[PDB]
């Protein structure tokens, strides 16, 4: 078996491993890379996503996010506060203020340090989830817009056409901006790249031992978890590396740098935060072996994780039995 210890691993594909997208994921799963649940892309030295982000300053965040904290510093939850509509300009000025920007700090260690015993203490605001692409059309290789769609791979394996559409979603951070513990929908893929800025931290547990979380998880938050079966899917729970270390939960966790991808495999928990100001792009993706993923995936029926248009058909023709109690939740 590859990567039995599943160890976070990182590729540098050459230019003409870059071409064919499908053919270097599942490359990366036939050396153990899934088992992690999350892998590094560093792309060939002649690869650019676009020539120049001097131009970005007017793209509109129409709704900021500020992260209000509750609980302890190691467990605690999130709740999303709705800000006034802000220009990529005027929220890269904010994270740059005395109030919002990095702390002095001596290297990536004492950074990870500072978050998880300050982190609660103050609330970052995030421009998340902004429909849009920063890939230039002429960048042929791992465009993130220019993917093979979820709903033609369903059609490719399984027959059957769908409605729905597949597009990428842009993220503007700052110090401290955070992304709760989660898998993908229906345990998707996800792949993201870091445009510019300061870095983004990822902690991942490995597939095979995702239920080992869900359990501390309703531990830890013994009222989310009475009122959801499927809390994790409302994206509001932080459980930091010392916690997880203390309840012998196996994890990883890496830093991606500005120019660099990440890959999510389905039913990898990951979870994370932003070092400074930065923008990633990020979409979902599937692969044959995503189908039986897709199946068993769980889902929120309470009415708190709501969805894209998209994930309808896939709880449709995946799981007809949950369709019904499924789609309630969402109206
Ligand atoms: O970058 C972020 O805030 C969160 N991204 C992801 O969870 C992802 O790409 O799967
Ligand atoms: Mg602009
Ligand atoms: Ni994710
Ligand atoms: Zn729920």
């Amino acid at each position: 078996a590859q990567n039995p210890n599943c160890n976070i691993m990182i590729f540098h594909p050459t230019k003409e491993e870059f071409n064919d997208f499908d053919k270097y994921i599942a490359y990366m799963e036939s050396q153990g890379a899934h088992r992690a649940g999350l892998a590094k892309i560093i792309p060939p030295k002649e690869w650019k996503a676009r020539e120049t982000y001097d131009n970005i300053s007017e793209i509109l965040i129409a709704t900021p996010l500020q992260q209000v904290a509750s609980g302890r510093a190691g467990v605690f939850t999130q709740y999303h506060k709705k800000k006034k509509a802000m220009t990529v300009g005027e929220y890269r000025h904010l994270a740059n203020s005395k109030k919002y920007q990095t702390p002095p700090h001596q290297n990536f260690e004492d950074l990870e340090r500072k978050y998880w015993k300050n982190r609660i203490y103050n609330s970052p605001i995030y421009g998340a989830d902004i429909s849009g692409s920063l890939f230039d059309e002429n960048t042929k290789q791992w465009n993130l817009g220019h993917l093979g769609t979820i709903q033609d791979l369903l059609e490719k394996e399984c027959g059957v056409v769908i409605e729905g559409v597949n597009t990428p979603y842009l993220y503007f951070g700052m110090w401290k901006t955070t992304f709760a513990w989660h898998t993908e929908d229906m345990d998707l893929y996800s792949i993201n790249y870091l445009h510019l800025g300061e870095p983004k931290t990822w902690y991942v547990v490995p597939p095979e031992h995702g239920q080992r979380l869900e359990r501390l998880a309703r531990e830890l938050f013994p009222g989310s978890s009475r009122g959801c079966g499927a809390f994790l899917r409302h994206k509001v729970a932080l459980i930091s590396p010392t916690v997880l270390k203390e309840n012998g939960i196996p994890f990883n966790r890496i830093t991606q740098e500005a120019g660099e991808f990440m890959v999510t495999f389905p039913y990898g928990y990951h979870a994370g935060f932003n070092h400074g100001f930065n923008c990633a792009e990020a979409i979902n993706f599937a692969t044959p072996r995503w189908i039986d993923y897709g199946k068993m995936a769980s889902q929120c029926s309470c009415g708190e994780a709501r969805v894209t248009f998209s994930m309808d058909a896939f709880v449709r023709i995946l799981q007809p039995e949950r369709y019904d109690l499924w789609k309630r939740g969402q109206d």
